[PDB]
């Protein structure tokens, strides 16, 4: 028994994390085969961030320029190019200790696990939510920019994040493994609103049903609800509305706990409309919104890898 | 910035994770050089947990009656010993992935990194606090027996947990390595009365201080206190006491932020009083005692 925020085990993607440097600037690398991938904005100094020209600046670094260290180990570049806001160092070099993996562009609402690194070298890991407007509240010092999140779906390690950026809110946006930035922001040193976020309905539907499981039963009423009611009821809490698809999702949750999915709904409308009463939900005073129906299960029935 | 509760990378870890199986009960071992360490409970049936004999238990197996699997590899088991709860299987081989480790029984209110294994594999990875009643509150389903706990200082990894069981309560209580339980609890299936427990006084200062180091100050006031002053106040909503030794622990904190302790203090005094009025610190609505000042220091410096 017992409900934790966990993180997947960082052991195959700890084996792919190296130290990138570039002039003043060092940050994390990925490391997988004989190419490195790192944010591009590596090759800035603090003057250039204001307003880089990243084409212009990376016509004038060569291969050199690239100190690329595996703990004691350095690595030789021999050749580097741009993917979008990634930088792609090709190594003589393939890392042995490859994991098979994917490139995944995960949906906002979903988790991952991020393992958090400074000169190259592992930190820690934490669990967390790409929030509805596209940032991340997370932990990210100095240099702890190229850290990777990733799943692990069976032996396949899918990353789907690299951290990039600080915004002056002090929220965290980066990149997919390609070099795409999730949501509106640009690896320039600018003010850059985020969107207004939004609390993921559907992860703090899935985290009662784990409280239901663990035999912490207060917050059930005997009342029900319907789609649009709920909706209008979330709307005004700034809850992501809730749809048939997310129903769907909570299926299996539903059927083990015996609540239907609009029970549970009316249960969590009643706790925004009248608070907790500064009473707990597995050991939190606030309804927790960084667990997917999948995490849910998946630490239900003990899911290894 | 931003402040997250962090596990140590499980990495080290995870290549010492193997299954353990006796009879019909299959649990989790960790593998140190040629010894396999797992719960003594493995060589129960669910009958024989109510009430065990062990040693009359141990002395009806042999060693081929531990089936012992490090992934795919099956290890030959060359011996068996008892220690306190724990069972010590030699093997014939030694575990080419044995990080450098120590042995270490933490003190209540220290924090580890617990990784979470079935059948020897690892399920995942989460941060938690021995607790002064000396249980946890973790998660563990079952056959997550054998699931260690650890720190790493560097390249060495600390062991300091390994879980046993499930109190009635629902809170987890565990041994050692060297197979003594924390606190006062049996690995029996009864009734085990847990201590009162306490928040932990020192690690919500370092959370506190955490807070101002990320920019979440509207919990300061103008007001001080002194130790004893501020002790009563703790013993009345069940803290730990605080001591001098937690007073200088919490110093290089005290430094960075320019706030004296016993001022912390007294805004942490003024909280329990009358409450948070549904406030958050740091997005907490209660008061975190989860963080070591030294995970606090760990994480605001970027260390390894």
């Amino acid at each position: 028994s017992g409900f934790r925020k966990m993180a997947f085990p960082s052991g195959k993607v700890e084996g792919c994390m190296v130290q990138v440097t570039c002039g003043t600037t060092t940050l994390n690398g990925l490391w997988l085969d004989d190419v490195v991938y790192c944010p591009r904005h590596v090759i800035c100094t603090s003057e250039d961030m204001l307003n880089p020209n990243y084409e212009d600046l990376l016509i004038r670094k060569s291969n050199h320029n690239f100190l690329v260290q595996a703990g004691n180990v350095q690595l030789r570049v021999i050749g580097h190019s741009m993917q979008n806001c990634v930088l792609k160092l090709k190594v003589d070099t393939a890392n042995p200790k490859t994991p098979k993996y994917k490139f995944v562009r995960i949906q906002p609402g979903q988790t991952f696990s991020v393992l958090a690194c400074y000169n190259g070298s592992p930190s820690g890991v934490y669990q967390c939510a790409m929030r509805p407007n596209f940032t991340i509240k997370g932990s990210f010092l100095n240099g702890s920019c190229g850290s990777v999140g990733f799943n692990i779906d069976y032996d396949c390690v899918s990353f789907c994040y690299m951290h990039h950026m600080q915004l002056p809110t002090g929220v965290h946006a980066g990149t997919d493994l390609e070099g795409n930035f999730y949501g509106p922001f640009v690896d320039r040193q600018t003010a850059q609103a985020a969107g207004t976020d939004t609390t993921i309905t559907v992860n703090v539907l899935a985290w009662l049903y784990a409280a239901v499981i663990n035999g912490d039963r207060w917050f059930l009423n005997r009342f029900t609800t319907t789609l649009n009611d709920f909706n209008l009821v979330a709307m005004k809490y700034n809850y992501e509305p809730l749809t048939q698809d997310h129903v769907d999702i909570l299926g299996p949750l539903s059927a083990q706990t015996g609540i239907a999915v609009l029970d549970m709904c009316a249960s969590l409308k009643e706790l925004l409309q009248n608070g907790m009463n500064g009473r707990t939900i597995l050991g939190s005073a606030l309804l927790e919104d960084e667990f997917t129906p999948f995490d849910v299960v998946r630490q239900c029935s003990g899911v290894t890898f």
